[PDB]
């Protein structure tokens, strides 16, 4: 936040000041979240109207109150008509005094690692903010922008939609320097919506999307003729390229080519889904100044999330891959091809998963059949349809608890000294309990 004063707000929020005039310097939604002298935003959700816990904020040591009613708070009042969009007005307003570099980003899929990995990289550049959890919409963005100091070098916006006009009205508060679109997943419709990142870029702006995965044909209409940036592995018309990809039991080594020249990176997760983030993520923060030797630092520490292709290290050549979250036909299938590529002796140890009625018998013998095609070296299984998979794949066993399973697989590790192990089930089948077992 930076500091303004109420009579300052009456301008920008086309408000009424209803009380002396105060300076603020914090704003909040959360009465959990008041500081000494704050404006307290009460807004009206459908299950509640917080301009009832407008006398909790004053007790709390708020300063003001912006609120679409008068209320009986001896506490100085902004009425204005809408508070919902007030606030974004707000956030918008402070979002124009600061000197960040703002970006954004929007998408179906990927939205939170491109984030990430963006704002990873802008670090090695300068003092950087960037979306905190999932707070992409109407509430969320505000909040985010309200963040903002002049202390910021760079600002990583994560915009999200639900229905059409939600990205048109958080873009128009955030005004990025470059938007971009992930990816698509009727279609028509999210297409719409997600394309509609483009309209708050300035006429300087860059427009990045996927090459591999957009709707150019529609969003060409609101980029108009401002600069624009594809990313891809290998697309013809990609501007951010990955060559040389070569998989090590650490992650990822590839020569990353953007626009001004390559670097060979190492990207730490495990997955070539990531290659394609890393290459958003290297447009995103290129489109604000970041060096090749940026891209290269920033990428090289990325943590992946437990349960989810999460790598871990058991051992000298001894990699164990927790994929353990959940598992469905699709990332299953997904995890063999994943698994396919590492290095050494290769082990699937796998758990029922969250299929549905008689097709699951067929989805766990496609998946078998999947790491039989994909030469994995073997398959461990548990459970009372994960036989299917080992059955299928011609090689692999099978047991009748996990207890047995993590003492076979054991020794399987003692015995390969170059093992590269995924574990994979879905929630109710519990892996996770054969990754803790065996660290």
């Amino acid at each position: 936040m930076i500091s303004v004063t109420l009579s300052q707000l009456t301008d920008i929020l086309n408000g009424e000041l209803q009380g002396a005039d105060i300076t603020l310097d914090a704003v909040t939604t959360d009465t959990r979240k008041l500081t000494p002298g704050c404006l307290f935003v009460a807004l009206k959700g459908e299950r509640f109207d917080a301009h009832d816990f407008a006398d909790q904020a004053k007790a709390g040591g708020a300063g003001a109150l912006l609120v679409s009613r008068p209320l009986d708070i001896d506490l100085p009042q902004l009425i204005v008509k809408d508070t919902r969009l007030a606030f974004g007005e707000l956030a918008a307003w402070v979002r124009q005094q600061v000197p960040a570099r703002v970006v954004a980003l929007t998408g179906s899929s990927g939205k939170t690692s491109v984030k990430e990995m963006t704002a990873a990289i802008l670090s090695q550049c300068g003092n950087t903010l960037y979306t905190a959890g999932n707070l992409n919409n109407d509430i969320g963005v505000p909040m985010t922008l309200l963040r903002l100091t002049p202390e910021y070098d760079y600002a990583v916006i994560e915009l999200g939609a639900n229905h059409q006009g939600e990205i048109a009205w958080t873009v128009s508060l955030t005004r990025p320097e470059a938007a971009l679109v992930n990816n698509l997943a009727s279609l028509a419709g999210v297409a719409k919506a997600k394309g509609e990142i483009f309209s708050g870029l300035p006429e300087n702006g860059i427009a990045i999307m996927n090459a591999d995965n957009n709707d150019w044909l529609n969003w060409q209409s609101v980029i108009g003729s401002r600069k624009v940036w594809r990313f891809s592995p290998n697309a013809a018309n990609s501007d951010f390229t990955a060559t040389n990809i070569h998989v090590t039991s650490h992650g990822t080594e590839f020569t990353l080519q953007t626009p001004t020249g390559s670097v060979d990176v190492l990207l730490p997760l495990p997955g070539r889904h990531n290659i394609a983030n890393a290459l958003a993520a290297a447009a995103l923060s290129m489109s604000v100044g970041a060096t090749l030797d940026a891209i290269k630092a920033g990428l090289a520490n990325l943590k992946a999330v437990p349960g989810r292709l999460f790598p871990i290290q058991l051992a000298e050549n001894q990699l164990l891959l927790d994929d353990s979250y959940n598992a469905n036909v699709g990332s299953m299938t997904a995890a063999v091809q994943v698994l396919a590529e590492m290095p050494g002796y290769r082990v699937l140890v796998v758990g029922d998963m969250a299929e549905l009625g008689a097709e699951s018998e067929a989805c766990h013998v496609q998946v078998g059949e999947a790491a039989k095609a994909a030469g994995i070296d073997r398959v461990l299984s548990v459970g009372k349809q994960s036989h299917a998979i080992s059955t299928a794949s011609g090689v692999g066993e099978h047991f009748a608890d996990k207890t047995a399973l993590i003492t076979r697989l054991k020794l399987l590790i003692a015995e390969q000294q170059v093992i590269t192990i995924l574990v994979k089930g879905s929630r109710s089948a519990a892996m996770e309990e054969v990754v803790r077992a065996l660290q």
